[PDB]
C-alpha cells in the first residue's frame, strides 16, 4: 500500500496560511457577532429554563427575597458534577450567592419574560444560529425533568426526528461550528495543492465522524479537487456510520468503519493514514493521552491529527450536553471534558506528536473552538 508523498513544509505552510485568516473565517461565516451578542441570549434563555425547572421542583427562587436560603432541588446522583455547573451558572447570573453549602438568594429579579418568547425573538433575530437555541429550548423545556429521571436527555434529541434534525444542524450548519470546519477545507485545499503526485492516494480517517458534520464538507472538497484519495469515515456508533453510508454513498472514495478511538489499534490501522480528522470527539473520551496515543500509532510517520475542539466553555452546550453521560467521561485529571490549546499540547507532545499548533485570532470567537494541528514526528 503505498500511499501519497506529504512533506513537512506542505502541512506547516497551509497551516500557517489558514491560521491568519481565522478572524476571517469568523467574520465570512457570521460569528463576529456571536459572543458579545448572540451569546448572553443564549445564556439568558438557558437560565430562564433553569429558574423554571427550579421552580417545578419545589425552589421558589423567582419569588424568593433578598438573601434567603433556598434548598437544594432534587436530582439523581449523576448529575452532581453537571447540577454544581448549573448552580454556577445561576450565580453567575446574579440570581443566586454560594457560600459553600449554602445557596442564598440576591436581589436580582428573575426576568419577566417567558422562554417562549425568548426563543421566538431569538430565532427571528439570530436565524442563521437557530440550531442551538431550539436545541436548547428542547431538553431546556424538559430540564426537571430530565435531571430527576423522568426524562432523559439522550433519548430527548435522538429519540425524535426533530431533535435528531436540529442536532445535526447544529453540527453542519450553526456558525458556531461550521467556521472551523471551513477553515478546514481552506486549510486542506492549500496542503493538497502542495502535494507530489505519484498516483498515490491520500490517506484520510475521520474519527467521531458522527452525522457528518465535517464529513458533508469535506468529500465535495475532496471529489472536486480530483487527487486520488481513501476517506475513511468512522465513529463509535455503527447506527451513525450505517446512515453515512447510504447518505455517502455518491462518492467511490469512501470507506465506513466503526472505530474507537479509546481502543488500541488493530495491525490494519497502524501507520497507515496521512490525515486523522477528529471533530469535537477526543474531549469525549476517558483519557486524553490514551486516546491521542492510540491516535498517533494509526498515523503514517509523516502524517498528522486535525483536532476541531471546543477549547472555551459556552453555557447552553454545558447545559445542553451536560445531561449526557458522554460528558463526563473523563477519569484523567480533567475537571471538564473541554480544554483549552495549551492543555491538549501538553498530551500531545507527551505521547510522541512532534509539533503542534492552532488557530488564533483577535476576534473572541477565536477563543471558542480551535483547530489544533499535531504532527507525528518533529521537523
Ligand atoms: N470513543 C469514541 N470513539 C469514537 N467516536 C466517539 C467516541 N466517543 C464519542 N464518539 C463520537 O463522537 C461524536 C461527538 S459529536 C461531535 C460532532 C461530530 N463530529 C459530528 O459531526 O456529528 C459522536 O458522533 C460520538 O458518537
Amino acid at each position: 500500500l503505498g500511499g501519497s508523498i506529504l512533506p513537512k513544509s506542505a502541512i506547516l505552510d497551509a497551516f500557517r496560511i489558514a491560521k491568519e485568516a481565522t478572524d476571517d473565517f469568523i467574520l465570512n461565516g457570521q460569528l463576529g457577532t456571536y459572543y458579545n451578542e448572540v451569546m448572553p441570549r443564549s445564556t439568558e434563555l438557558c437560565v430562564a429554563h433553569i429558574v423554571n425547572a427550579f421552580e417545578q421542583l419545589g425552589c421558589p427562587i423567582r419569588s424568593a427575597a433578598a438573601y434567603q436560603r433556598l434548598e437544594r432541588v432534587p436530582y439523581l446522583p449523576k448529575h452532581e458534577r453537571f447540577m454544581n455547573l448549573i448552580y454556577g451558572l445561576l450565580e453567575e447570573a446574579r440570581l443566586i450567592d454560594i457560600n459553600g453549602s449554602e445557596i442564598t438568594r440576591t436581589s436580582v429579579p428573575v426576568s419577566t419574560k417567558s422562554v417562549e418568547t425568548m426563543l421566538e425573538e431569538l430565532l427571528h433575530d439570530e436565524p442563521l444560529h437557530a440550531a442551538e437555541h431550539k436545541l436548547t429550548s428542547l431538553t431546556g423545556s424538559k430540564f426537571a425533568d430530565c435531571i430527576t429521571g423522568k426524562e432523559d436527555g439522550l433519548q430527548l434529541i435522538f429519540g425524535s426526528p426533530e431533535g435528531r434534525e436540529i442536532v445535526t444542524d447544529v453540527y453542519a450548519k450553526s456558525p458556531i461550528n461550521a467556521v472551523w470546519i471551513q477553515q478546514a477545507e481552506f486549510f486542506l485545499e492549500q496542503l493538497v495543492k502542495r502535494l507530489p503526485n505519484t498516483g498515490e492516494p491520500l490517506r484520510i480517517l475521520e474519527m467521531g465522524a458522527g452525522t457528518g458534520g465535517t464529513t458533508v464538507k469535506m468529500l465535495p472538497l475532496l471529489e472536486r479537487l480530483g487527487v486520488p484519495v481513501e476517506y475513511t469515515m468512522t465513529d463509535l456508533s455503527s447506527s451513525l456510520i450505517a446512515a453515512a453510508r447510504k447518505r455517502f454513498k455518491k462518492y467511490p472514495f469512501m470507506k465506513f468503519k466503526v472505530v474507537n478511538i479509546e481502543s488500541p489499534p488493530d495491525p490494519q490501522l497502524v501507520h497507515s493514514q496521512h490525515i486523522i480528522l477528529a471533530t469535537n470527539c477526543v474531549h469525549a473520551t476517558r483519557n486524553l493521552e490514551i486516546s491521542t496515543r492510540n491516535i498517533h500509532r494509526i498515523l503514517r510517520p509523516d502524517g498528522f491529527l486535525l483536532l476541531l475542539e471546543m477549547t472555551e466553555q459556552v453555557p447552553w452546550v454545558d447545559f445542553i450536553f451536560g445531561l449526557l453521560e458522554g460528558w463526563w467521561l473523563f477519569e484523567d485529571g480533567r475537571r471538564h471534558a473541554l480544554q483549552p490549546a495549551t492543555h491538549w499540547k501538553k498530551i500531545l507532545t507527551s505521547v510522541g506528536y512532534g509539533h503542534v499548533d492552532w488557530t488564533e485570532g483577535t476576534r473572541p470567537e477565536a477563543n471558542i473552538q480551535r483547530l489544533i494541528i499535531a504532527l507525528a514526528s518533529e521537523p
